[PDB]
């Protein structure tokens, strides 16, 4: 398998794929020489801390005899850098016991139960492939796409995060609160953007709303493409613009319009980029101020942040991740030569600076959904089962579909007192918190405020509420804009 | 494929393919004759022969996963981590 793992031995071995890097280098291929291996270039401390957050609750569960006593588990956790290629090198190191039952030598050869994993729905889509293949549970805490929910092609996907089809209303029921009908829309070019900016459409149109362009981006998009986009915004009248994107996805956009310097436009941002800090830095605020985004419910992990602040390149042997991430911090090698004794306190980064726990407290509980899982096998009574007349399955030669099929149902309380379920497309509902981009008079950074909510346990047409005092158009104007093609006509 | 779906009380099993496309069966035919023509003109490639292994996708994602996975199994092998009977794919034909 891909080396630079996270492998710690157990009992059950859980499999993880995390966003360790923002994406591979974009050499090209030229083929007059044997394909080499792809490099990660950029580091991302958020997906360390994502997995960090998985670590955590394997190592809870592991100190608490309320959940599985007398079994350990383990863990393999490989790095996918936003690629299907890496993800499916995982992939294919996860399986290789099944694949080889299946086509078909060490018995030594670790079978992974079930995986977390990943962030991209791309990504999740080709590992729900090569996974449902063989039934082995996958349990995402990012993955939002609508097309992730058909379950004649996805057996064994599930998530801890809602999808993406109230998201859509949501922006509909925004642009229709403030009185628009003149907007723009820009999405990604993938399994998360496509679906999402459709059903925004298929609402807008229901809503009396006229879109005036529709443009898709890449994070490898060309200049042709960059400078198309830009001018299809720029000759457009439309000031409010809706995107469905990721934050690698936007970056190249973003800094081509904050190169020609175009204001006075109005973004309502995903979840995906909403709280990215590859679009949230205070050098676009003239460009990307006043952004109006989403964001999950938050959850509260008692002592995480201190178990993050344990990170140590020598004392974390388990971690393999643990010296890149080091190295990066402190600018350092081990460029001055490390030596293992400064403070993550430090250097800020997005490890430890942070304020509100949404996708880490996805993967806890996703990781907590798997344990449950299996102590719902652990606790069966042998009269009362869910396999054939009633039986229990062995916890110690416990199967992954045997686990797929307890989590179909499944039924448990979280530590903050709420009760998870999924339900038949393996989904679960969430709140949604609208946040509003103000400038730091301190620090000078970017600061998310809530401005409001969207309740999808409400009915249709009282699900939104917003309160316009605290928004600021554009970081500064108390005004609201106005972005209708026409001035209404007057009377007579 | 058959849709019988699955309660997952037992262990799952292989899917079962209904309806028989005959015009699928055409284009293997179309295959096979190529490949047969290309081995016996000495025009092109002489001295060296064309085999094949051809499969069954059903119009499904899974059937050709599996396919696929026997096409790639001493890449496999030599990536993730035995007998050499393993015969390389050059080329794949689909879907
Ligand atoms: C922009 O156009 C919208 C049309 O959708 C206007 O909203 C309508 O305003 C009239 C005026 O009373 C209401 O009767 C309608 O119910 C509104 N329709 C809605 C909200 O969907 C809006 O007023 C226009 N804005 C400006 C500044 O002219
Ligand atoms: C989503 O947000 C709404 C509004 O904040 C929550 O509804 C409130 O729930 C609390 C109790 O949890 C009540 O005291 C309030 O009266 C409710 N406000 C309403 C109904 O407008 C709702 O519980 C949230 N959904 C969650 C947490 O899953
Ligand atoms: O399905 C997808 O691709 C997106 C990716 C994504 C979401 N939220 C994020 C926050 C940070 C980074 C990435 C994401 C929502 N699901
Ligand atoms: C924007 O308008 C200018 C002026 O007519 C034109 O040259 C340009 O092609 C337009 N951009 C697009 C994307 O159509
Ligand atoms: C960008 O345009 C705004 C609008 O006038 C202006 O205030 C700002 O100084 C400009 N910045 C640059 C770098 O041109
Ligand atoms: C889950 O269990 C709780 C009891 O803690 C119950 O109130 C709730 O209705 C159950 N939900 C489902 C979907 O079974
Ligand atoms: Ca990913
Ligand atoms: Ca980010």
């Amino acid at each position: 398998g891909p080396d630079q793992r996270a492998q710690k031995k157990g009992d059950i071995i859980l499999g993880g794929l995390f966003p360790i890097h923002f994406g591979v280098a974009a050499k090209d291929q030229d083929l007059k020489s044997r394909p080499e291996s792809v490099e990660c270039i950029r580091y991302n401390f958020r997906g360390f801390r994502w997995l960090q957050a998985m670590i955590f609750a394997i190592e809870e569960i592991n100190s608490s005899p309320a959940l599985l006593p007398n079994l350990t588990l383990g863990y393999r956790i490989f790095d996918t850098c936003n690629t299907v290629s890496k993800a499916l090198e995982a992939t294919l190191s996860f399986v290789a016991q099944n694949k080889i039952d299946s086509l078909n030598c060490s018995e030594h050869i670790p079978s992974t139960i079930a995986v977390v994993g990943a962030t991209g729905s791309g990504v999740s889509t080709a590992v729900a492939n090569l996974l449902g293949l063989f039934y082995i549970p996958q349990v995402s805490y990012a993955s939002s796409s609508r097309l992730l929910s058909n379950k004649n092609q996805f057996k064994s996907f599930l998530r801890t995060i809602p999808n993406d089809e109230h998201q859509a209303t949501a922006m509909a029921d925004i642009i229709e609160y403030f009185r628009w009908n003149w907007v723009g829309t820009i999405a990604a070019d993938d399994d998360y953007g496509r679906p999402g900016i459709e059903k925004f459409r298929e609402e807008a149109e229901e809503r009396d709303i006229c879109i005036d362009f529709s443009e898709l981006i890449s994070q490898y998009s060309d200049e042709e493409e960059i400078q198309h986009v830009v001018e299809v915004i720029q000759n457009s009248t439309a000031k409010v613009i809706v995107v469905f994107s990721s934050g690698p996805d936007l970056e190249p956009l973003i800094k081509e319009i904050v190169r020609r310097n175009i204001t006075g436009k109005i973004w309502l941002a995903s979840e995906a980029w909403a709280s990215s800090s590859l679009i949230a830095m205070p050098q676009y605020f003239h460009v990307v101020g006043g952004t109006i985004g989403f964001a999950l419910k938050a959850g509260q992990i008692p002592g995480f942040r201190e178990f993050l602040k344990k990170v140590h390149p020598r004392k974390s042997v388990h971690n393999g991740f643990a010296k890149e991430f080091w190295e990066e911090t402190f600018n350092c090698h081990l460029r001055p030569l490390c030596t293992g004794d400064e403070n993550i306190s430090s250097v800020e980064t997005p490890y430890i600076d942070y304020t509100h726990l949404r996708i880490s407290y996805n993967v806890y509980l996703a990781v907590y959904s798997i344990a449950h899982a299996l102590q719902d096998i652990y606790t069966c009574l042998p009269g009362r089962g869910l396999f054939t007349n009633g039986s229990c399955a062995d916890i110690k030669k416990v199967e992954a579909w045997q686990v797929l099929k307890h989590l179909r149902h499944l039924n448990f309380t979280n530590n903050m007192g709420e009760q998870v379920t999924f339900d038949e497309c393996g989904d679960l509902v969430g709140n949604y918190s609208i946040i509003n981009w103000h400038l730091s008079p301190e620090d000078g950074s970017i600061v998310f405020k809530e401005v409001g909510y969207y309740n999808v346990y409400a009915k249709k047409g009282e699900r939104l509420f917003i309160n316009e005092e605290k928004i600021l158009w554009s970081g500064f104007s108390r005004e609201v804009p106005f972005s209708n093609c026409s001035r209404d006509c007057l009377a007579g």
